[PDB]
């Protein structure tokens, strides 16, 4: 029965995914009538490089994203008590969380796979290398340099996508201990932006990093 | 449940526009299109005097209008606009005419479509282009220029316009290595030897110097 | 509306429908006209003897399978289409050192007589010793372009002129062009029984002074 | 005979792949062990300006799925076959402290054996976080990098090594850097993100300038 | 005339029909097996040593790799297809061997169109041009005798009992070597070897490319 249990668990998961993905149309993304709140958090692993000839700095971090869709809900009892599953991020809608002052395309360092839970909640944690606009002047001093970069939806205003953080402290517990740069402070703060282009406000999380040469 | 219906209406709308009608074949002499173009310059990242290439980060505002993208909000739950993958729709082949590397795309390829058939698409880009930065370390600074326009469509198929001749500098990076003295964007009509029909472009002209 | 419908119908008739063109053959050979418009010598690297050019490449050919009567399609005489929608020649630099980087949209123009025009802009790194670039005489380098897999029995080449177009060459390049020629050649590679055709691009250049 | 052998191989691959949906990956109810081993070929570059080191290696991965089992007697005595990695499930084994996307240096083709076991040996170049200070001394420099599933906890994917010794028998003899030691060690981690423990294999390399 | 126009049409039809008969109404070759092994002929044409990096001991080559093999499943009778004796086809339409450099340090960069030639006897010719970075210590390159480096090419996943290799000559073709390269070639050979790797009881086959080169004076 126990290998049949294994076969049944696979059948159940295959069925769940078919039901969620093949027998319901793809979620069209958030709208003003159906807005979404994405929870964003950063785990900073390394400041790899600080280029004073171009004022670009390169970070490596894990970006934790979480949201919840009614359309991704199921009753575990209908599917052999499955409460969550992993799936390619290509299979589901994902928010267009973008750095606002990048100078190169982000490079993805991890597999793009999300965890979907039966309450319709999704957790997706892409590791990234980012080059962004930053003047490292002062990095070779006790006080160090300070740079900042905003992350938010590119195409969705606050009326479609809102953001939140669970804390305003960037997680430094995994920061590389032999980095060329030591972290003096790293914060992540929700902001409401008004851009002259657009009558609607855009929400971002402002990552502010203060750092110096070790 | 109202949220469920809103979703159905939007899915229904996109299906009607995209699955139940063939994608537009692009503009023609009999159905020409005007694309409105504007630039927001964010950074002059690098100026390489060994190769005379300069690297810009900007975003390009593109807007156009297609009758084939129109709908009556009243028959789709009063949906007035939606976001969609740029792959779902026709987009103009707006190209720099003096790039030295392929453009690097810095923003999601997603457009906004409105019920009157208008489309807005705002790609952010890093561009290397032909530019001699001689004088950048002087009070007068350096001046370079780069033309943007359709690669394959003449002025008889795609016209361009700008809403202003001033490049938007309000988001220019205040700690760039280079400060901007001026940045203009100006529609030009060109007659190239190759071709009997005039081509249209927007000439981005930037005057910049080493920040002091 | 009518014009749009006419163009969709034409493309559908040509593509979605009529039997397919499988590329040229000995029994159905093709001539491709090639020309170059040199825009910039970006870089000359004397440590590796590689030089980087930016140019566009004008390609032209004609297929009976792409012909139509404008009168049957509301007097449409040409259209733009994705290069992926049609056959295109495998024109290749014979001495590149890096993959070509494409700088322009991959879209071609098809005309009612069956002619296709395709003008890809490229950045190319190729084998070139720039020795002498810092002298009055300058350096000279050459690179051959032609089909990779089709011999002259399947693809022949020609030029409309042997002068490279320099009328868009960047006036403030690090390098001045002294001359640039594009010349059809016939190659007989001991590798292969049939002759290969190429257009040889020869560029004489020097540091701007 | 040859046409028969081919027809049989085609039939097997059909019955296995196109005659069920791809396996949905491991779960707590249907967990998997990946055996992981490294063969280090070269330390290409050590950058003391950014503290990044570049390694070239082969990563040996092995796992077993009941759903990939067959009776060779039903398929003309076929006991194993090669197939594109895209045709089958593969584990999301990831370096935890890379600084650039891994670059794949070998074909993405696996070997499947009739007992359901799969062997997949991707060659990679990896840049990862490493301070090379001391590389020009007798004791050399030591760096480490953890490899593990990105999204599956130890309750879904276990890892194991057959040996804690990295295979150095193909290490490039004229590298800029010589290897003093290289070990690969299973670890269990408890991350605040996640209630369930994660498993990794920690690669520790001690290296020095080859003089 | 009209006859000539028709002949061309018939030729196009005949080729489309041949490709369809081979590719559409037939199963893609599942690759070689111990029961159905395959011999691939490999040869190199070295065009340039582009660079020699003594800071990392990587050297970069540009070459053409000629590959040839033959399958019964690609055979046809030309008389059944208007005397068509060969055709060009995308390398994606056919099976191709996984010939790989065994000491690359970067992914190979492909410099030519991925198109093969298939002949009515079932033989296939495929000639990818590549830029390769590989492990090579160029110490001595500034000497009369130069530096020597080597790199093995072979199937990644198939042993010698599935994919065997051969050369047609022991000499790398230097007839189109770049005359103004930074490096002159002193010799370049290509030699079949048999390897025994601890992973696997079956022997593996490779062709070893050995190049002796020096800075041009
Ligand atoms: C598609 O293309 C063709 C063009 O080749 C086009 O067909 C042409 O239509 C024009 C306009 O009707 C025709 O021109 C006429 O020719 C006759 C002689 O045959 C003249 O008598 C006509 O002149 C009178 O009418 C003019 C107004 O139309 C007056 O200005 C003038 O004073 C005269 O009263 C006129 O020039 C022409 O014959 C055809 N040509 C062919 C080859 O058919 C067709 O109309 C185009 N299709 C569309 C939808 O536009
Ligand atoms: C007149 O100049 C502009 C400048 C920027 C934007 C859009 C922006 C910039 C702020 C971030 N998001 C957007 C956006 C909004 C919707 C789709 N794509 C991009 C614009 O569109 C209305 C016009
Ligand atoms: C010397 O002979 C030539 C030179 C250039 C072009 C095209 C150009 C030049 C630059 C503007 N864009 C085009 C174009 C036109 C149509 C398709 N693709 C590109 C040409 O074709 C009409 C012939
Ligand atoms: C000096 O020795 C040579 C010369 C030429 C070629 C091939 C060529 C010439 C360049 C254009 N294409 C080919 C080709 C020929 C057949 C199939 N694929 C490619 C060659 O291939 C191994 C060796
Ligand atoms: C110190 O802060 C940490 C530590 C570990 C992880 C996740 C990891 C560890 C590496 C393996 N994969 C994951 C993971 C876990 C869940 C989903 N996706 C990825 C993390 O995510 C934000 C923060
Ligand atoms: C010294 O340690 C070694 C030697 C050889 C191989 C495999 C090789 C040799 C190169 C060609 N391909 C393979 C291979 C074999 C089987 C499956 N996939 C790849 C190896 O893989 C972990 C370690
Ligand atoms: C759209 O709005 C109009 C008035 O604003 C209303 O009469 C109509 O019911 C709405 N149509 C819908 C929701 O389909």
């Amino acid at each position: 029965k126990d290998d049949d249990d294994k076969l049944h668990s696979q059948a159940n998961l295959m069925r769940l995914k078919s039901d969620l993905f093949n027998r319901s149309p793809m979620y069209p993304g958030p709208t003003k009538d159906d807005p979404l709140t994405v929870t964003l958090g950063f785990t900073l692993q390394d400041i790899v490089k600080a280029d004073s000839s171009t004022n670009e700095v390169d970070l490596v971090y894990y970006e934790q994203q979480r949201w919840k869709l009614n359309s991704l809900m199921w009753d575990p009892n209908e599917y052999g008590n499955i409460t969550d599953f992993r799936t390619s991020a290509a299979d589901i809608w994902t928010p267009d969380i973008t750095a606002y002052s990048s100078t190169r395309p982000v490079q993805v360092l991890s597999p793009q796979i999300a965890v979907v839970t039966h309450d319709g909640s999704v957790m997706f944690i892409p590791a990234q290398r980012l080059s962004f606009m930053c003047d490292p002047t002062g990095v070779d001093s006790e006080e160090g340099a300070t740079c900042a970069v905003k992350f938010g939806s590119w195409v969705y205003s606050g009326f479609e996508i809102d953001l939140k953080t669970d804390t305003d402290q960037v997680d430094l517990s995994s920061y590389y201990a032999s980095s060329k740069y030591e972290i003096l402070s790293a914060t992540q703060t929700r902001q409401v932006q008004h851009y002259s282009c657009c009558p609607e406000p855009y929400i971002d999380v402002n990552l502010v990093v203060k750092f110096r040469e070790r």
